[PDB]
């Protein structure tokens, strides 16, 4: 019963790393775009820009 | 007397072995069954599954 368990166990765990990998490369896309949009940020606030820029 | 007794005594014993023989022998697959059961509710437990799952 002991050792079936594990077996289980095992694939149960392998599930979890699954969920947390999939999540963890979403976010990845993510912190790219906000990234980006820190960038056209300041791009935004040089006074250079006129307010069709921004 | 006594040696014919134990003829029918031991043919007796030998068909008590043969009832007890028997019901372990069926036991045998309750314990198997209990077993998948145990293995399939480990499997629901894990937080991956989802409600079709269970």
């Amino acid at each position: 019963v002991q050792s079936r368990g594990l077996d289980v166990a095992v694939r149960n765990a392998n599930d979890g790393i699954s969920i947390a990998q999939t999540a963890e490369g979403a976010m990845n896309e993510t912190t790219n775009i906000l990234q980006r949009m820190r960038d056209l940020s300041l791009q935004s606030a040089n006074g250079s820009n006129s307010k069709s820029e921004r």
